[PDB]
């Protein structure tokens, strides 16, 4: 129901996207690797070793992808 | 019932808009592309090749158009 | 009801007003155009050609006059 | 009941407060005006001719007063 | 029941705290005085005289402290 | 049930973590020390002496690990 969750569901893995949040914390070009919606948690991480970013699906303002 | 539904539903596609919204992210010269509003999502898209930007309506806070 | 309904209602069209919204955003100078209710959507345009902006006043913090 | 109906509701007009909003829109030092309650809206001013500030008590965090 | 309720409540006063909002308001070393809980309402107060700051309790984020 | 109570509960201590709150105050390199889920607070602190930081849960939005 909540558009979240659509937008981050049919997602497949491995595609890099940007996403803006509620807070205006602008992330930028993160290679998308997992999203449970029984619980709502979306799994991503950039290159830093490696940097995994957890964060809420409810409150995820947008995504955006480039081709 | 939403203003923001209707103020995305009646404007057509291939107008350029600029939308500022609840983060303050300011969103600059963007060609409309698409409104589905049984999910309520809304399609936006600038050039970069091409970069789409995907948004949720009820997080929307304001729309502006240019003549 | 909603006070910003109120301080919407009574502004007769013409007089310039500065808006502060829940984002932060300052919108300057700005000259008031309408108000329709109903739906609660404000009607303003500055100079640019003309750019006019539309506003959610549900989502509208406070007005400025001046003298 | 609501703590900033409480805060406004007793402050003798005259006296220069500086009030913080849920936006961060720091409001500099201005002479509190009116409030009234029966509608929730503020009156506030600063000197510019005047201008003055319409912002609704119901979204304002915090005011702090000078000794 | 609320957790800004139970950290405000414990805290005794005279000691230095830093306080963190919803806006953001980065809020410095501030000594702490007294917080009613019946109406829920904090009061906090720093070096200028003195200047008294009020804020509401419900919308406080985050109180750090410092050894 | 809330997807922060998950992302703070099985969070051991003595890791570090960064983390990102609605208002978008970034919290740098901080050691995680303790998550009491009863009255959901979370007890963080950062060298300085010692800073200690007390943020409610609730109104986290994204935490971030490093490896």
């Amino acid at each position: 129901s909540l558009p979240a969750r659509w937008i981050f569901a049919r997602i497949t893995p491995g595609t890099t996207i940007s996403i803006v949040t509620d807070s205006g914390d602008m992330i930028g070009p993160v290679v998308f690797v997992a999203f449970c919606q029984v619980h709502g948690i979306v799994f991503v991480t950039q290159e830093s070793g490696q940097a995994t970013t957890l964060i809420d699906v409810d409150k995820v303002e947008s995504v955006t992808f480039f081709s």
